[PDB]
């Protein structure tokens, strides 16, 4: 019946800046790094910026090494808060990761979903999508 | 191939302590509540304890009321800590809800998944489960 959505899909999304104590090969408990992305539209136009941080918080039996993850998205459209959990094996591997997402403002105003994004080629932009819902 | 897990199903959980001043019939954003219940497996033996808390957070367009729990379950067999976001209609209207659950010790440690519930009977013990994997 009803559905409302806002969906950027085919993000190119470079690193502007980013600092970390993370250990890529061999991540500890505690490591952190943070981040200022621009995210450009499928027609590599700007859709805005991301400023966030990350940290290794814990490891699981099976070897997942799991990352939280909290930022906010200032975009041309509106304003996003993102937080939680990835595998960094998944981000390494360019597997699709990702958490949920909350509308703050103009078009994702009382909307949620997901902000999504994946690895294409180490210290080149990744792949993002947003994905918001009524 | 490889998995490992620790699931309890059909747990009977009843409240012991509740304090809100949640408006049940139309919460308002801000509001919040805490409480500790206990939980007992299928067989109605004891299985430990819940402490947590819960915040009416924001609402979509759509009229989903997001709300925010944070609780610490205290087992026989281990200790849990369990967040994330449920829709209180979802709550009210005896849909299953849950959010990510991490073991802190015991048999948990290592592993993740999710703790859920759902209302059976207002002012009733809930009906919960357990199941986190490695």
């Amino acid at each position: 019946g009803s559905h409302m959505s806002v969906v950027h899909e085919g993000i190119w999304e470079p690193q502007i800046r980013n600092e970390q104590n993370v250990n890529v090969a061999d991540p500890q408990v505690g490591q952190i790094g943070s981040y200022y992305d621009e995210l450009y539209d499928s027609s590599r136009e700007l859709l805005g910026i991301t400023i966030g941080r990350y940290e290794i918080r814990y490891k699981k039996v099976g070897g997942a090494v799991l990352t939280y993850y909290s930022e906010d998205l200032f975009l041309r459209d509106g304003i996003i808060h993102a937080e939680g959990w990835a595998d960094f094996n998944d981000v390494k591997n360019g597997v699709w990761v990702g958490y949920p997402a909350v509308g703050l403002d103009g078009v994702y105003r009382g909307l949620d979903g997901r902000r999504e994004w994946r690895v294409i080629e180490p210290d080149q932009p990744v792949e993002a999508r947003i994905s918001l819902h009524g």
